[PDB]
């Protein structure tokens, strides 16, 4: 078959897929990969060294606008209940309705001013946390349990140079600008707290890779403590000041870490 | 003497008030007071029972309008180093001039952009940590040293009804109409979120009253943990969402803490 | 070049030296030094194995005759404020007006006779504890952390042959007589007491270089505790009687390491 042809059907191998859908990935093929990689993490079949782990504050928002209905990146996507439980459907095309209504259940109690965005702020939640922040965070925690030190980072800073609208946030990818350093090129019109986190994450990373160990050891920065079960902190990376935090998206994660996946 | 020439003559019986002068407050009289209350303190003689404490995240702006210059309740206040040097003199004037220098080189370290509001907002921490947050924490510290439970809380709401301009940010004594359960009455223009708060503070210090634990056990609110010595773990009071954080000001208050009191 | 003419111009290579001046020295080379030495220390990045580290009493006073005005090595040297004050500019060439008067207010507190010497005695502090004994206790800390038995010591007689004048004290340099047995020379005119603290120095080196541990087992002697973070022991040595003593300048040390780097 001409390439092509295998391109243009790879989105049908599917019934239904999602913004999210991923055709052709990894498998457990008995070569690369022994056994189930859960069961190799559970018990402690990986390589022992040193991690460094990371999520940004908005990591479901880019999706949403690929086919979430009553979202645009053109405008500010206010969205009513109806079109939240529409985009879950969306969202978890093969799960039960009592699955669906378990999510609504979980991300619309609010705390509590009615808050035009809180339906459009929920949905991005939903889909960042059970894609990105708590599979990050769990596959942490039981990582660190087998003795390594880890390192886990929220970052938290929108680039001032962003074409996607504000209510999108710290978006999936938009870290990656500031690791790679292209904010400390002065003649490409970042802020100049940009130039200072950009350096500081460029030296951590760097530091991560040399020694093991994400420190900025020079300018009177916040020290990053190892991610450890039980207390499980984690530093914010942002333009204003780094914090220590602990325990990220509890609450959260409980529900999709352990609730969710019997649905 | 009629009390109004008493009253007349108060302001000036010092040489130099500041806007946080107390010309006569407070002394050792052998009677109330036994010894000098930092040795008290320092050596464990105090009523040994918990206590909860806690400050607002802008205690020191309130007194920056009543006469440190350039600044004003009518505009955004943004001063010079020039106008922040002269502020000093207004807030420290029984100081050397390398007393005030030390305060300058601690408070002027950007962090980084320029940032016309840098010097106007040093100056309200520099007034506020000084006069109000490391002296609490360092009350806090020295106290629970001793054994007992101590919650410390950072209060970080600003209210929607507040007269003052926004630069002003959580001014002191802006918590109390939410102790108090001001915005607990529908009927005021309080914001929804605020009322949550409000009812919320009121339970948590109520809880402290009757039991000696500022918790809210029925809404899964956050757990407020003990303040001890190592740790020193507070809790954010705010109407999005509560969080528990360590050492307040750390940099900052081994500042006013160890060294200041030296010059 | 004529090798004379290079070591002519050597001095005038930078725009003011002082006693102390490195003009040509050790740089991040990326070959014998693959990164900034700060960082491998405070990153662990060395060689694990034991150490001994140690400093003599008076470290700074040989720099005081090639410079600071006042001083002499034919005369008591008891300088003036005005005499400390320059020198301090002699030995800070670099160093804000702040950064100076920070140092005058640290070592400037007496503490309390007056004492003519109290100005001679602390710029010859300043230099040692800035230059040698300050970083030797942070290297030393730092160094240990990472799991390794670390000795220190600090030297503290004076020779009885040394030509330098009383008031030089326990110079810089002046234990190295004693580390290569010189006073073991009966012929040489040491007293009986050096020669008996050189024989044990001796011992304890070439224990040390033996076995990693600087005792002397045979004679009684005080045994020399391992240097730790947190308790910070060291050995005094010395002609009388041998001390085991806890943090070695503390506060001197605090102001050189934690905040002098700020200035
Ligand atoms: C934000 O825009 C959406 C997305 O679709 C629209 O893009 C707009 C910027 C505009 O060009 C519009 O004409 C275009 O269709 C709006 O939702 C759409 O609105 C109509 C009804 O008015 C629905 O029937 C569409 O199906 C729906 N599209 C999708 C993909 O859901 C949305 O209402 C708007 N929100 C605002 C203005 O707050
Ligand atoms: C903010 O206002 C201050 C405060 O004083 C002023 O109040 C203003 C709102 C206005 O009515 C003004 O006329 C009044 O005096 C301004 O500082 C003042 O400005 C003058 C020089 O223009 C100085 O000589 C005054 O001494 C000074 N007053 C004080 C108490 O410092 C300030 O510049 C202004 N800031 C702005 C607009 O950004
Ligand atoms: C100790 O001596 C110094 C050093 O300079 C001097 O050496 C002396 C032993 C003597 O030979 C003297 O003539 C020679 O200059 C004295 O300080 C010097 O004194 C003069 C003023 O009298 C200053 O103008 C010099 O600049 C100054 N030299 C330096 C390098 O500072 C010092 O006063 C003396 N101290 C005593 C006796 O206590
Ligand atoms: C995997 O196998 C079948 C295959 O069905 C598919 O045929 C493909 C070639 C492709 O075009 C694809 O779009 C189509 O879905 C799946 O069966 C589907 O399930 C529906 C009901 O859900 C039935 O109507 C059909 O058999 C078929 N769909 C359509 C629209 O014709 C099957 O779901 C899948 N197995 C999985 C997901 O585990
Ligand atoms: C306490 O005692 C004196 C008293 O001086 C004051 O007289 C009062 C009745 C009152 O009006 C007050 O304003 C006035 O200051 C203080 O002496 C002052 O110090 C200055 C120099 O700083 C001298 O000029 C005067 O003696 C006097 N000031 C003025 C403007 O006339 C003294 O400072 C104070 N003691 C303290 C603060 O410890
Ligand atoms: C490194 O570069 C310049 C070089 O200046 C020097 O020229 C040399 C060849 C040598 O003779 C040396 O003594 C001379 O200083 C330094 O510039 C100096 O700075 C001063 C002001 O501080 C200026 O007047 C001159 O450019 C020069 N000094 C003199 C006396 O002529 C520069 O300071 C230095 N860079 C550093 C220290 O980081
Ligand atoms: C540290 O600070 C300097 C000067 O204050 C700055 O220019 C540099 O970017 C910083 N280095 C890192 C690694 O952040
Ligand atoms: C707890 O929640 C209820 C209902 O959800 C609310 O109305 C009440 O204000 C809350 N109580 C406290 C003490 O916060
Ligand atoms: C130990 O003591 C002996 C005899 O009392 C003495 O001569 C010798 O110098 C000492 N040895 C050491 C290593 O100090
Ligand atoms: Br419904
Ligand atoms: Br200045
Ligand atoms: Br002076
Ligand atoms: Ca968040
Ligand atoms: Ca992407
Ligand atoms: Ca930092
Ligand atoms: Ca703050
Ligand atoms: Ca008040
Ligand atoms: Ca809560
Ligand atoms: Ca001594
Ligand atoms: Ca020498
Ligand atoms: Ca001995
Ligand atoms: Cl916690
Ligand atoms: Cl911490
Ligand atoms: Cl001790
Ligand atoms: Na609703
Ligand atoms: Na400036
Ligand atoms: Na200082
Ligand atoms: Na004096």
């Amino acid at each position: 078959k001409d390439p092509q042809e295998i391109l243009l059907n790879e989105a049908f191998v599917v019934p239904y897929g999602t913004p999210l859908s991923v055709n052709f990935g990894p498998t457990v093929d008995g070569d690369f990969l022994t056994d189930m990689p859960d069961i190799l993490l559970e018990l402690g079949q990986f390589k022992k060294t040193q991690i460094l782990v990371g999520v940004n504050k908005d990591e479901g928002t880019a999706f949403l606008v690929y086919g979430a209905p009553g979202f645009s990146k053109d405008n500010n996507s206010i969205i009513t209940r109806k079109e939240f439980q529409e985009g879950l459907k969306i969202f978890f095309p093969g799960v039960s309705e009592f699955g669906k209504e378990s999510i609504l259940f979980h991300y619309t109690d609010w705390v509590d001013d009615q808050r035009p965005e809180n339906y459009r702020e929920a949905l991005g939640d939903v889909v960042g946390d059970y894609n990105f922040i708590c599979p990050a965070l769990e596959f942490t925690k039981k990582f660190s349990e087998w003795g390594n030190n880890a390192f886990f980072y929220y970052f938290e800073h929108r680039s001032s140079k962003l074409p996607w609208p504000e209510w999108m946030g710290v978006m999936h990818g938009y870290e990656i600008e500031f690791v790679f350093g292209l904010p400390l090129e002065r003649r490409d019109q970042y802020t100049k707290a940009e130039e200072i986190l950009s350096r500081s994450i460029v030296k951590r990373w760097a530091n991560f890779a040399k020694y093991g160990n994400p420190q900025e050891t020079q300018n009177q920065s916040t020290s990053w403590p190892v991610f450890k079960s039980t207390e499980q902190k984690y530093l914010t990376l942002n333009t204003e000041s780094t914090r220590i935090m602990t325990k990220l998206r509890a609450q959260q994660c409980r529900f999709w870490t352990s609730f969710f996946p019997k649905v």
